[PDB]
């Protein structure tokens, strides 16, 4: 299976789309927030509104391909326009899970992996993203204040749409 954008046109290596909701009524496009103590917004989570894409995501994979499929593992990367000041230093803001908590998290680029560890699968009529430690669904966990956490949920993905940001 091919992976598409909303318009029809196949993934590109290294394009940036918004990850947006396949579905309505919970939630917009993936972007950050700040959670619990954390005075920088490093937890990847879905936009309370409906009405917002979230932040542009940088996909992509070491070998020199035009296009990705469902097996090439997937460093994502968010390029906002305004960081915040604390992700002003980062050069990417690329997406890890911490284990412990099962949480996609900003990771430290001294952390980050040549090969993510990510991929984009068919889900339905739509998409679904997972992460391979076998792979596992990312799908959304709210916490105590009601951010709609995206986390390791095997069984219960969120599905998703990408969007080409312009």
């Amino acid at each position: 299976k091919e992976l598409l954008d909303a318009d029809g046109d196949i993934l590109r290596n290294g394009g940036t789309y918004y990850i947006v909701p396949a579905f309505r009524g919970k939630g917009g496009g993936l972007t950050l927030a700040k959670i619990g103590d954390e005075s920088c917004p490093l937890n990847v989570v879905q936009a309370e509104s409906e009405t917002k894409r979230g932040l542009p995501a940088m996909i992509w994979t070491p070998p020199r391909i035009a296009i990705l499929t469902p097996a090439f593992y997937l460093n994502i990367e968010f390029q906002p326009r305004d960081p915040p000041a604390c992700l002003q230093k980062y050069g990417r803001l690329s997406w890890k899970v911490e284990g412990e908590s099962q949480e996609v998290k900003i990771a430290p680029a001294s952390e980050q992996h040549l090969f993510g560890s990510f991929k984009i699968e068919p889900y339905r009529d739509d998409y679904k993203l997972v992460y391979c430690e076998s792979c596992k669904d990312l799908g959304i966990s709210i916490d105590d204040e009601n951010n709609r956490l995206l986390v390791v949920k095997d069984g219960d993905p969120l599905a998703v749409r990408f969007e080409k940001s312009k």
